[PDB]
């Protein structure tokens, strides 16, 4: 059972597809429609069920024409509220029934962020976007919202005549909405089973570029160019992946690049990838997050975590691809400096934590957590690395990759935990039996802290990075004359990033040497956010009070949680930004995506 849900089990019954209507209010900030849930019995003679629901008001339900009787349960925290349904007649085992829920979401549904028309590129048309993973479709829908049930679905959305809205589908026209001129009704058919957490809606005034041959850009006018040029890596990766995963099932593969408040880098919504705008650094070398999102087409969307104490499942076997794919386009020394610099990462989540921090095990046990307070890179990383020492113990790359292959056929539309992994790779790797059991595989899935082992590393690419960071490190003040703009000629935009953030490990340096660097790198001329970040962070954290309102304005003009997050906490830790960046918060929150103004306002004690 999935502890995170209110809802029936899998082993009760299964939500086999789901056909909404809906339509959008941006006066109200609401969604109003029906759910129409095809549920399949799993048991002899199921006479209700229960879904799950955030924030809903429920108008009725009706099951072969008439109305049923339901109930809402008393709220259960960020859980919401069970709906409970009384079916008309009595299901035997894989009879269904179709359930026609009519609903509206509150203006502070978890999963969606309102934008008015001055928080908008264009200035002149609202914006609409959700966010449903992890548990955040039940403050859209009601729904069995949980992972280890998987449906189609089809969608029909009514909007402002003068705006699109797209969702995670494939588009299938649209027409003018026959109840109201002044609307358009835009549909959608998702033929391919997903759970929950992978539906999604963007309502606004975007427009479209095609980029490869089954791939669009969207995004607001602004930033079409730039989106277009950033990601026309996309077709390339995608050939790439289908050749380590397996055929592309989806049929189309489009981007939408978000407003700047959206929490993650990205999110793997099946035909429709959203991407943070923080990514345009203009080079392309932000592109590993589109190969990431690319990659979650097989490893998350195909096989998926049957709950979130497993989703290292989703994101250590995606950074694994990730990485495989760069290391195909960039070679395989790129994979390892990319894989080094995630150890990297991972050193810095598990200082932050505490080495016997909860967060920091492989699997969790997510009861009575809020999935969106445990979110962090551990699941990537630890579980990047634990594939990244198997490659290495089972025979190399090539090899591992035959597993990845095996595991996403095996369990294609399926979702598992970590012992259904474990077991296949036991299967699978039989005949190395007595090497997997030189793994100690409760340290690495169930103890907290850093690996038992630490995987083998190329340093080729890493070298010059350590080696000007160390020049930094131990240069004293009358060594500071030393260094030069030519210091950086021969190092990529990725080596630049890899450079702050080694330096950034032994923060604070002496305000002098940050000085220094600005005035012969002139970091703070870098638009490319990792950078940014990395170097602003440097800055406060060694007391430089000339980096505060930079650090003040990147935390708050775009939303990136990677980056704000840490961003707000370095100027809180700073006496000189602390009261200026509680104010900010405070100022900002009302205008912030509800999970973002709840993670930070948590991180402040602030709210
Ligand atoms: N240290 C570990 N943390 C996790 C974990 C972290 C977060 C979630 C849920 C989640 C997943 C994606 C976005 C928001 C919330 C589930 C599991 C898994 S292992
Ligand atoms: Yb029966
Ligand atoms: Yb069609
Ligand atoms: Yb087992
Ligand atoms: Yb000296
Ligand atoms: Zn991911």
């Amino acid at each position: 059972v999935d502890t995170c849900s209110l809802a029936s089990p899998a082993s009760v019954c299964r939500t086999k597809h789901l056909h909404l209507r809906c339509s959008v209010d941006f006066t109200r900030r609401t969604l109003t429609g029906t759910a129409a849930l095809t549920v399949q019995s799993q048991e002899d003679n199921l006479r209700s069920l229960v879904l799950d629901t955030k924030d809903l008001t429920i108008e009725k339900v009706v099951i072969n024409g008439q109305e049923v009787k339901y109930a809402l349960g008393e709220r259960q925290s960020y859980k919401g509220s069970p709906m409970e349904i009384s079916l008309p007649i009595a299901l035997s085992k894989n009879q269904e029934i179709v359930i026609e829920i009519s609903f509206e979401t509150s203006p502070k549904s978890s999963a969606l962020q309102w934008l008015t028309p001055e928080q908008t590129s264009g200035k002149e048309h609202p914006y609409l976007f959700s966010q449903c993973q992890a548990i955040h479709c039940r403050a859209i829908l009601p729904c069995q919202d949980t992972p280890s049930v998987k449906l189609t679905y089809t969608a029909e959305v009514s909007v402002p005549k003068e705006l699109v809205a797209l969702m995670s589908a494939i588009r299938d026209g649209e027409t003018p909405d026959p109840e109201d001129p002044s609307r358009k009704i835009y549909k959608f058919i998702q033929k391919v089973p997903i759970p929950c957490y992978l539906i999604a809606l963007v309502v606004g005034a975007l427009e479209s570029r095609q980029i490869g041959p089954r791939t669009l850009v969207w995004s607001e006018k602004e930033q079409v160019e730039k989106s277009a040029y950033e990601f026309s890596e996309t077709e390339s990766m995608l050939k790439i992946a289908e050749d380590l995963g397996g055929p592309y099932v989806w049929g189309q593969y489009d981007l939408l690049v978000l407003p700047p408040s959206f929490p993650y880098g990205g999110m793997e919504n099946p035909c429709l990838t959203f991407v943070t705008p923080t990514l345009l650094a203009g080079d392309k070398s932000l592109s590993n997050v589109i190969a990431h999102e690319i990659s979650h087409s097989w490893t998350g969307n195909l096989v998926t975590n049957k709950t979130w104490d497993h989703f290292w499942l989703n994101e250590g076997h995606t950074v694994y691809l990730e990485r495989h794919i760069c290391g195909r386009l960039f070679g395989e020394k790129f994979r390892h400096f990319n894989a080094l610099g995630g150890w990297g990462e991972l050193q810095n989540s598990v200082k932050t934590f505490g080495e016997t921090h909860p967060f920091t095990k492989l699997v969790v046990d997510l009861t009575d957590i809020d999935p969106d307070v445990a979110y962090s890179s551990v699941p990537y990383e630890k579980g990047f690395a634990l594939l990244f020492y198997l490659e290495q113990l089972l025979g190399g790359p090539e090899i591992f990759l035959g597993f990845l292959k095996a595991y996403v056929e095996k369990f294609s539309y399926k979702s598992i935990t970590t012992d259904d992994w474990k077991d296949f790779l036991y299967s699978y790797f039989k005949d190395k039996v007595d090497v997997l059991n030189q793994v100690d595989w409760n340290a690495w899935l169930y103890s907290p802290g850093l690996p038992p082992i630490k995987p083998n590393y190329d340093m080729t690419l890493t070298n010059a990075c350590i080696a000007l960071s160390q020049r930094w490190i131990t240069a004293k003040e009358d060594d500071l004359n030393s260094f030069n703009a030519t210091d950086l000629k021969d190092l990529s935009s990725h080596q630049l990033n890899e450079f702050l953030a080694q330096t950034l490990q032994r923060a604070p340096l002496p305000l002098g040497h940050i000085k220094r660097m600005q005035e012969v790198y002139n970091f703070n001329a870098i638009n490319n956010s990792e950078i940014r970040f990395r170097w602003l962070r440097l800055c406060i954290q060694s007391k430089w009070e000339d980096a505060i309102p930079l650090a003040l304005k990147m935390a708050t003009e775009q939303g990136r949680m990677k980056f704000t997050r840490p961003l707000f906490k370095d100027l809180a830790a700073f006496d000189k930004s602390h009261d200026q960046a509680v104010r900010t918060y405070q100022e900002h929150k009302a205008s912030m995506h509800p999970v973002t103004a709840m993670l930070v306002g948590k991180d402040l004690k602030v709210d």
